[PDB]
């Protein structure tokens, strides 16, 4: 059992209280110091502060609470990346209302075999996916609601956020004095994510990715002025999990819509940008690319993808282009919250290698017929264990069971070894 690799503590204690409380307490502070920027549109060139963003999270929450939903109930966001996005996922999570971020670009029958397993009764959408959603919506009765995210009016007749928070919300209501809904954290739904399944995801696994991404070892520094460029999808794990933490490291997050290489080089050289977040085959793309030195990148610190594994001779590629002694990668999993192997911060010695493991967990290495637990240099199953995995598939015990055994291992069905040094290495 000196062959199950083991997280290290966190630098700082595990904090108390639901994913809805961390968030709220940390966007609170940020929201207090005038001009800090929260997200940044890329195309629009459009900033939205702190205080914006929390004083919309925290109304869409009472809101929400007034129309009537709970515990029981769930909302659906369905929108290309924006500025907006996050506003109905803050504020679901401060009243413990699950969220389902649903693939935009998805089919009509895509999008309803998703909206079917999560069940939600708003559905926050943008525009451009309206038409799909009001198609869903004639098959799925659950569905009640329909607020427009990028509107400032109301828009097909739909409600935007804006006339939705008039209808409900009382006189007088004070962002400062909003106090967010306390419950089991172990239990609770905090998101259902795709998988073709729903991936339930609770509180104490954001409360868990929350100390990762704020620690110095597996996380980033909070540093003022801090800034971050994302190209990842927010409805993928990788996105949601890396920008969530973001805000709760009250760091500017830079997004695009849709990928452009000027666009995107010309944002991480004016934005002074520290991290760049890419899809796996947007490092392809960049190894390809040649304009990357005809831009000023000295801000630039760190790429990585969120936990997707990336070949070894791709990262080297890319990190290389930008000129950066290697790439940050981790490894994770939908059913895994995020990444559970991620790379310690400023160590870029062990190309190819996914990291060690995160604090609170631990990963072995199984023989592929036996079960039997592998040592140091030796090939197997991954199997990871600890509190980001998931409560399950929602609605298919089944493949729950199939996934992760009676121990509380999940196997990943990827192959990896371990190094001396507990590296591992995804083969």
């Amino acid at each position: 059992a000196k062959n199950i690799m083991h997280g290290p503590p966190p630098f700082y204690p595990l904090e108390d209280g639901t994913a809805g409380e961390q968030l709220h307490k940390a966007m609170k502070r940020y929201a207090q110091v005038p001009g800090t920027i929260a997200f940044t549109d890329a195309h629009a060139e459009v900033n939205i502060t702190y205080s914006e963003y929390f004083e919309m999270a925290c109304r869409l929450a009472e809101t929400m609470k007034r129309y009537g939903l709970g515990l029981q109930h769930h909302i659906a966001v369905c929108s290309e990346n924006s500025l907006q996005f996050f506003m109905p996922v803050c504020g679901a999570l401060f009243i413990g209302v699950g969220v389902a971020p649903t693939n935009d670009i998805y089919n009509e029958r895509e999008l309803y075999n998703s909206l079917s397993i999560s069940q939600p009764t708003i559905v926050f959408c943008s525009k451009r996916a309206l038409q799909k959603i009001l198609g869903v919506q004639k098959k799925l009765p659950i569905i009640q609601k329909i607020v427009i995210l990028d509107s400032r009016e109301d828009y097909m007749g739909k409600q935007s956020m804006y006339s939705f928070i008039e209808s409900h919300l009382p006189a007088g209501f004070n962002e400062y004095d909003y106090i967010p809904d306390s419950f089991d954290r172990e239990t609770a739904t905090a998101l259902i994510m795709n998988s073709p399944k729903g991936v339930e995801l609770t509180h104490k696994n954001i409360c868990v990715r929350f100390s990762h991404c704020r620690d110095p070892v597996f996380g980033n520094q909070i540093i003022p002025d801090t800034a971050i460029l994302t190209v990842i999808p927010f409805h993928h794990g990788f996105g949601m999990f890396t920008t969530l933490g973001y805000l709760t490291c009250g760091f500017r997050i830079v997004l695009m819509y849709r990928f452009e290489e000027e666009l995107f080089l010309r944002s991480l050289q004016d934005y002074k940008i520290q991290s760049a977040l890419l899809v796996p085959t947007l490092f392809s793309f960049f190894a390809k690319s040649t304009l990357v030195d005809k831009y000023d990148l000295s801000n630039l610190h760190e790429i990585a993808s969120g936990g997707a594994p990336l070949a070894k001779e791709v990262g080297e590629a890319v990190a290389k282009r930008f000129k950066l002694p290697g790439i940050r990668q981790g490894y994770g999993l939908t059913e895994t919250t995020s990444a559970i192997i991620i790379t310690p911060r400023g160590r870029d010695d062990k190309p190819g290698a996914c990291g060690k493991v995160v604090p609170f967990f631990s990963a072995k290495i199984v023989d592929l017929d036996t079960g039997k637990t592998l040592g140091v240099n030796q090939r197997g199953e991954l199997c990871v264990k600890g509190p980001m995995i998931m409560k399950g598939y929602v609605n298919n015990p089944e493949a729950t069971s199939a996934l992760i055994d009676k121990d509380g291992w999940l196997h990943s069905g990827d192959i990896a070894y371990y190094d001396k040094d507990g590296y591992f290495f995804i083969v």
